[PDB]
């Protein structure tokens, strides 16, 4: 939904604070959640540490909007699923998050909204796409080699993107 927008991200922007470089751990230093390979590939490039450092809301929005917002159809899913498809998307990327979407609602997982993702997406309940969504978000991640290192803050994570997601469901301006 084109409102959830304006109301998750500030949320993101909060729980993501600014640049934080931990060398030691895999995925490189970050601003505002964004990496080092998002920022080249919006710029066209391979950008430096002191770009992803110096990298302004403003861009970091944009990014946020048009390469994962706008990347899992976030104005055509339904409140609630459009978050919880988000996050999932800046965690892991749009295409791994769509395709998580699909093979809940049942569809080819080809990492794209297509007609038939929106129409499977709108035959199930909402609140059901959302915690199944999320239960498959959780058994992937545990998957992961790194799940060792993270899981229990990728836990913590999703539980309150689930919890968020829920709400928006039921909100009644969405
Ligand atoms: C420790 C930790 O959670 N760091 C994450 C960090 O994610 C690291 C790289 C990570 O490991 N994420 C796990 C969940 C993951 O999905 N790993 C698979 C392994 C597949 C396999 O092993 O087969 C992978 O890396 O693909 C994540 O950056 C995102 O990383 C995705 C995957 O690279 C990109 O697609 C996204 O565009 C990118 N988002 C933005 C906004 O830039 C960032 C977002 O704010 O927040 C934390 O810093």
């Amino acid at each position: 939904a084109k409102g959830t927008f304006a109301k998750a991200m500030p949320h993101v922007f909060s729980d993501e604070g600014g640049y934080v470089d931990h060398p030691k751990d895999p995925g490189g230093a970050t601003n505002m959640g964004i990496t080092l390979a998002t920022l080249s590939a919006w710029e066209g490039r391979k950008v430096s540490k002191a770009e992803v450092k110096a990298l302004t809301k403003t861009k970091a929005t944009d990014i946020y909007r048009e390469n994962y917002w706008n990347k899992v159809a976030g104005d055509d899913l339904p409140a609630g699923v459009d978050h919880a498809t988000l996050d999932f998307a800046i965690h892991s990327g749009p295409a791994r998050a769509v395709k998580m979407l699909q093979k809940v609602v049942g569809v080819d997982q080809d990492g794209v909204i297509g007609a038939k993702t929106l129409a499977a997406v709108r035959k199930m309940a909402a609140d059901r796409i959302i915690n199944e969504l999320c239960d498959a978000r959780l058994a992937w991640l545990k998957g992961l080699g790194t799940f060792s290192t993270f899981g229990k803050g990728w836990t913590s994570r999703v539980s309150r993107v689930r919890s968020r997601a829920l709400a928006f469901s039921r909100d009644s301006a969405l």
